[PDB]
């Protein structure tokens, strides 16, 4: 059984050490019964891999390694191929920048044109569409699925007042600072940023990443923390300060919409609730609220704390110890109203 | 003078392709028009340069030539033309199998194919600005005056909790490519789907806009309700429509580690609050003053009083519910019984 792969990448790189890529790709290619195609074009590499499966993949995870290249996308895979594409060709290097043969042109630069605006559109895809490509899946044919999840909001306190008073370009920085921390620190804990929904950040986690989710919190309250008193105290920064729900439930997960549209979206109750319970931190004295169903996806042994039953009927709400507010948060929404004056 | 670049979909033979290639030599050699058309997979593509009121003047004509759909302009720019000898020279590379340009064909094809896809996925803007030949990844966040629209599904928990997983993801499915339809047909821009929510925005100047649009979205659901028999779960599906309008900063927000459009404001929370009011309202669809100001249309506007600082609620007439919310989402989770 073979399949054949074709991804894109970026060059980190001399003309020199892309001949030695050549050189060692048809060594291996040849052992290993892999034929292909490396081409590259104004900082672009594209290569074609194709062998049986296991040796395919034995190389592809090499190659995803290799720092001569980043940003690397595979765009396609097919699986039960019958004959290969190039199977006189190991590794056929092609410098497609040296090519100048006139009726070539034009099909090199529409090569270059479409690819280039590939590259933009993939900075707007969502991360788990990203993700399916990347593994060989149809985006537009895969079926969602159900499946366990902690649903992560967080948004900016007083973000109206923010908005009200700063200059676009201010809220612009402070919401990007907001948005860089977040995205960091829940994507390094495992966990998936879904979308962002004006100042809103969605995530979502495993129901094993219980404990991740409530550190992906502590800490990103925390470094805020830090930047306030980083800053200046005329610095937006300075102001900065997040609430943040946590629930668990089942979500449908995938690709919805039409040929005109399309988005990946989770269906289901926990992300309201997720919404809510972040909402409902402006009103507690911590910065953190979740569900008993997140309580039960975790494992360390947190201080849990028992916030009674609130109206989303009425659900039990936790929090846990180390989230407590060390401010007033009424106060700190005046205050951030009369800094602004 | 003007370089474009852009793409196609080929719409369902040699000498109807015979007749683009001789008809557009002769107009671009009257023009002073050269470039060249390439097609492969049931795909066009077409460089076009010359003088800049002369392509865009063949341009809004390809536009809107029945022979291919879904139009995308990927590209425009000049000192030097890059096919001056080519009033338009069309290149078939379907029919060559040269072992040489495989690999270019193949990739060329590959990526293109890829490309068609996630177009699919982008904000309406981000589409619209690479269609107008600006980078979307360079622009910076402005300040826009937008009408905010955010409609959802009535009792979707009920239905979320009662039905299959694909018959959930059938029902969704359809709701969001009805909404994207009409939105689109008004003119506005689909920015995003959160759960069973469609957000979207529209300008200053489509206030009258937004109202139709919601009332053709619920006139649409209530034709399907009674289209379908009573067992299809399509027969349960309402919306319920917010609109608000106010200055929003729209462009791109984040990180390298995640990027994307968004609309920051508070019209975006509020259009949200109020689709969530008409769960309590005897009107399907709710919207702030000034997205009333923003209609010229003789609406019939009823004022539902201030809600939580309090603001107005305005709705019309036409978006009088036939039905009682209540008795609707009992009665929704009664049939799933
Ligand atoms: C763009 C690019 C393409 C590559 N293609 C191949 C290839 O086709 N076959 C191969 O063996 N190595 C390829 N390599 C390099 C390998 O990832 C790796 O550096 C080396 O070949 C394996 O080292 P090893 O002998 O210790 O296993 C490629 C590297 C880059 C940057
Ligand atoms: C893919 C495609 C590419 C075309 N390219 C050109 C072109 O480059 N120049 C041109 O005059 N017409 C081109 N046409 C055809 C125009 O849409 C239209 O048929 C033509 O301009 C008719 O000219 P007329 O005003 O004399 O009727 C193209 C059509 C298609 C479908
Ligand atoms: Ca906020
Ligand atoms: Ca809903
Ligand atoms: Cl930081
Ligand atoms: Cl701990
Ligand atoms: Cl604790
Ligand atoms: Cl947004
Ligand atoms: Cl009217
Ligand atoms: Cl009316």
């Amino acid at each position: 059984m073979m399949k054949r792969l074709v991804y894109i990448s970026k060059i980190s790189l001399s003309l020199e050490e892309i001949q030695r890529i050549g050189k060692v790709s048809i060594k291996n290619n040849q052992r290993d019964n892999i034929t292909g195609v490396l081409l590259y074009l104004q900082g672009l590499f594209f290569q074609i891999l194709e062998g049986e499966n296991e040796k395919v993949d034995k190389l592809y995870k090499k190659i995803l390694v290799d720092d001569r290249h980043t940003n690397i996308l595979c765009l396609k895979t097919e699986y039960d191929i019958t004959d290969r594409m190039f199977p006189n060709w190991a590794m056929k290097t092609i410098n497609l920048n040296e090519n100048s043969e006139l009726m070539i042109q034009p099909i090199k630069s529409l090569l270059q044109t479409i690819t280039q605006s590939h590259r933009v559109l993939e900075k707007y895809m969502p991360a788990r569409v990203i993700y399916l490509i990347n593994q060989g899946i149809n985006p537009l044919t895969v079926e969602p699925q159900l499946v366990e999840k902690i649903i992560f909001f967080s948004d900016i306190l007083a973000f109206s007042t923010l908005t009200e008073k700063l200059p676009v370009n201010e809220v612009v920085i402070l919401v990007n600072r907001y948005f860089s921390i977040c995205t960091r620190i829940i994507s390094a804990y495992g966990g998936e940023v879904t979308k962002f929904i004006g100042d809103c950040v969605m995530a979502s986690f495993t129901k094993e990443q219980g404990d991740a989710a409530i550190r992906t919190s502590l800490d990103i309250i925390s470094e805020l923390k830090q930047l306030r008193h980083h800053v200046e105290a005329t610095n937006p920064l300075h102001l900065l300060y997040t609430g943040i729900g946590l629930s668990y439930g089942h979500v449908i997960e995938g690709n919805m919409g039409s040929s005109l549209k399309m988005d990946h979206t989770l269906l289901g109750d926990a992300v309201n609730v997720a919404a809510r319970l972040e909402a409902l931190t402006r009103q507690l004295p911590y910065a953190l609220a979740f569900t008993a169903g997140v309580k039960k996806c975790c494992q360390a042994q947190w201080t849990f704390i028992n916030l009674g039953a609130h109206q989303v009927e009425a659900i039990e709400v936790y929090t846990v110890n180390e989230a407590q507010k060390y401010y007033d948060t009424l106060q700190i929404t005046q205050l951030i109203r009369q800094t602004l004056e």
